[PDB]
């Protein structure tokens, strides 16, 4: 009645059949024996696992709603308690997404321009290093955050700013701890381990502190608010609160505002950052690729005017590189968890309503049916015989269906504009030779090795 599962022990679950190397590696080892769709016991609760493009499409697109439910991540659930855009369910999630999607769609300068602007800052910043060795971590987390900040707070912060950097520091320290092997162990046995000291308490304090600053910004916004002339996501949300003053059954209250703003930073910054970081890592290893991208820039955009999003349709090779950067990136390898909305019928099995489903986004991105060389950087994977962009059914790095990444538009806009703007202005080099670069990296999120890079100016 459930997908073929290994014989679990009570309380402990399928522990003894896991691999020590991490969940993901645990899931892929099982897939070998138990097929494309199986069941594993993470403690006392079971979860359906989906491997391969088809299984994920069959569930998330074809049974879109059935698989529209959100699961908890034990290490952050104390913070979120099922409020906010990412971790809400039912009406709470629907109303909020409907609100979020529409609102981002709008300093009165469109999302494109704010990203173009942010890119100019980065270009001005990178010149100052005047060719020095640098670890692009801090810069990349900083630019992506400014976009979210510009959407929700209605401003951006300088890179040298001390206070910005500290909240930022502890924000990304939280993720690194969420992706830790310790957070994965916590997922299995949280019910026992929440009374012990562990990384979960550090994650709890780091985030609660971020929320404090968010709250303060809400108040300051509320005190300065001009209803006739809104400025950002919060200003808007505030006016929808006043609108719904009469209704207690409404979802638009304080607690949802806070965890939503937290949610936007949680999703909007970390993955977008690591992609650029992985991208340049890859671009250091393959000079022949970057030369081509720079050549494609020289022909279409030139060495003068900055890149616009319009330019992408005319730049199929760069776009394909970015596609392949995201493919190999594999930054969310088994995805944000899902749950079923009703007792669902799937491939002849019965997934009882409320059963967690792990759509393994890694297996899709390395699917040999869709990608000739699944373990090699191959921009060809996305280029037809005429050298034009071709989409692929295995390319689902933003997942699929009703839960599809809400910021896909914004994310891709950032990748393209950031890559083309940096590379238009700087050639790249590093202490490590291309042949000696190793890419293999962690848990819920992938995090590739930290590296050092020179951003050499061009003129
Ligand atoms: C290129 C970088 C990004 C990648 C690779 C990425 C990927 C993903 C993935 C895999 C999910 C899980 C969807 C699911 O299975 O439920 C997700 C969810 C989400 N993403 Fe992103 N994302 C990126 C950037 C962004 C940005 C920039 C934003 C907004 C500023 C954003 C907003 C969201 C939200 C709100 C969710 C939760 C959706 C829901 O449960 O309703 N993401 N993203
Ligand atoms: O000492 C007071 C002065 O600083 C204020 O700037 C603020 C800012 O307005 C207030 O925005 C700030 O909070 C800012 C930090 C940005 C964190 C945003 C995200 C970063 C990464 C992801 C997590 C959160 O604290 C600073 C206060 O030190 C004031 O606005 C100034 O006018 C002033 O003279
Ligand atoms: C849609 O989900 C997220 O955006 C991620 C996410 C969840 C699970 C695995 C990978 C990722 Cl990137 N959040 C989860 C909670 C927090 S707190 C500070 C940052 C994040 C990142």
């Amino acid at each position: 009645k459930l997908p073929p599962g290994p014989s679990p022990l009570p309380v402990l679950g399928n522990l003894l059949q896991m691999d020590r190397k991490g969940l993901l590696r645990s899931f892929l080892r099982l897939r070998e024996k138990y097929g494309d769709v199986f069941t594993v016991y993470l403690g006392s609760r079971p979860v359906v696992v989906l491997c391969g493009t088809d299984a994920i499409r069959e569930a998330l697109v074809d049974q879109a709603e059935a698989f529209s439910g959100r699961g908890k991540i034990a290490v952050v659930d104390p913070i979120f308690q099922g409020y906010g855009v990412i971790f809400a369910n039912g009406e709470r999630w629907r109303a909020l997404r409907r609100f979020s999607l529409a609102t981002m769609r709008d300093g009165k300068r469109s999302v494109e321009e704010r990203i173009q602007e942010e890119a100019r800052c980065l270009v001005e910043e990178l010149r100052k290093s005047k060719g020095a060795l640098l670890d692009n971590t801090l810069l990349f987390h900083s630019i992506t955050s400014n976009i979210i900040c510009s959407i929700v707070f209605g401003k951006r912060f300088d890179y040298k700013d001390p206070v910005f950097l500290r909240l930022l520091d502890l924000f990304f320290q939280s993720f690194s701890l969420i992706s830790s092997f310790s957070s994965q162990v916590f997922e299995l046995f949280s019910g026992f381990l929440k009374y012990f000291p562990g990384t979960h308490r550090q994650i709890y304090r780091n985030l609660q502190e971020i929320n404090t600053f968010i709250g303060q910004s809400v108040e300051k916004h509320r005190a300065t608010l001009d209803p006739s002339n809104p400025r950002d996501f919060i200003d808007v949300y505030l006016l929808r609160m006043e609108k719904d003053k009469s209704d207690p059954s409404s979802e638009f209250h304080h607690q949802n505002l806070i965890l939503t703003v937290l949610s936007l930073f949680a999703a909007g910054t970390e993955t977008t950052s690591t992609t650029l970081r992985y991208g340049f890592l890859l671009m250091l290893k393959y000079p022949h690729v970057t030369e081509r991208v720079q050549k494609e820039i020289e022909q279409v955009i030139g060495s003068h005017r900055p890149p616009a999003l319009d330019d992408r349709a005319k730049m199929p090779y760069t776009d394909a590189v970015i596609h392949e950067i995201q493919r190999l990136g594999d930054l969310i390898p088994f995805g944000v968890p899902h749950t079923v909305t009703k007792d669902t019928q799937f491939r002849g099995y019965v997934i009882p309503k409320n059963t967690e489903v792990f759509p393994v986004l890694s297996s899709a991105l390395h699917d040999p049916r869709y990608f000739e060389t699944p373990n090699t950087f191959n921009p060809g994977h996305f280029l037809d015989a005429n050298g034009a962009l071709k989409r692929n059914e295995g390319f689902m790095p933003f997942s699929l269906g009703k839960r599809i990444c809400l910021g896909e538009g914004i994310a891709r806009t950032e990748l393209f504009l950031f890559f083309t703007t940096i590379l238009q202005n700087f050639s790249i080099a590093s202490p490590v030779p291309p042949e000696d670069i190793d890419l293999t990296p962690s848990g819920v999120g992938n995090v590739p090795p930290s590296y050092q890079i020179r951003f050499l100016a061009r003129h």
